[PDB]
């Protein structure tokens, strides 16, 4: 198809539930084991194809340490989706998703679409948050919702472009 679209993404969620390491596998097909921690945010971009439709995705990679959390709305303000990461081996981190859902939910575009990543998932022989409890929570919610692993790749690409298709 000769059709473009572009739109814009955010990343949220507790420091080191791999946001960055998310993006890097999808934006570049990389994986660091060893990814410091994001300063403020980092930006990215990468086109994909969906379906008849050539989709831009411009991505804020956001750092996620509390000192941070008051730069947030620069950059959700005008996200037509986002991306609210934990770590699956981290119930602490599930929490705090749950948080920045609720702050999306109150402040940023009501039209706004929200992805709910439970990452991590290659380390299944740690997990503290059961598939099914954040399954229940996201169906409640109306967040779409993937397990994923940057580390592996599982679910990566998958994510973004069901996000894509539902915009
Ligand atoms: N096993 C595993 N390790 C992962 C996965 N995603 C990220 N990591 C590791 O977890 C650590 C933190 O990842 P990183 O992407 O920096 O996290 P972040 O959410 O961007 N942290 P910040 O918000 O501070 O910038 C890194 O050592 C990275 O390699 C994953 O899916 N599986
Ligand atoms: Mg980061």
């Amino acid at each position: 198809g000769n059709k473009i679209c572009q739109f814009k993404l955010v990343l949220l969620g507790e420091s080191a539930v791999g946001k960055s390491s998310l993006v890097l596998r999808f934006v570049k097909g990389q994986f660091h084991e060893f990814q410091e921690s994001t300063i403020g945010a980092a930006f990215l971009t990468q086109t994909v194809c969906l379906d008849d439709t050539t989709v831009k995705f411009e991505i804020w990679d956001t750092a996620g340490q509390e000192r941070y959390h008051s730069l947030a709305p620069m950059y959700y303000r005008g996200a037509q989706a986002a991306i609210v990461v934990y770590d699956i081996t981290n119930e602490e981190s599930f929490a705090r998703a749950k948080n920045w859902v609720k702050e999306l939910q109150r402040q940023a575009s009501p039209n706004i679409v929200i992805a709910l990543s439970g990452n991590k998932a290659d380390l299944a022989n740690k997990r503290a948050v059961d598939f099914q409890e954040a399954q229940s929570y996201a169906d409640d919610n109306s967040l779409l919702f993937m397990e994923t692993s940057a580390k592996t790749s599982m679910n990566v690409n998958e994510i973004f472009m069901a996000i894509a298709k539902k915009l």
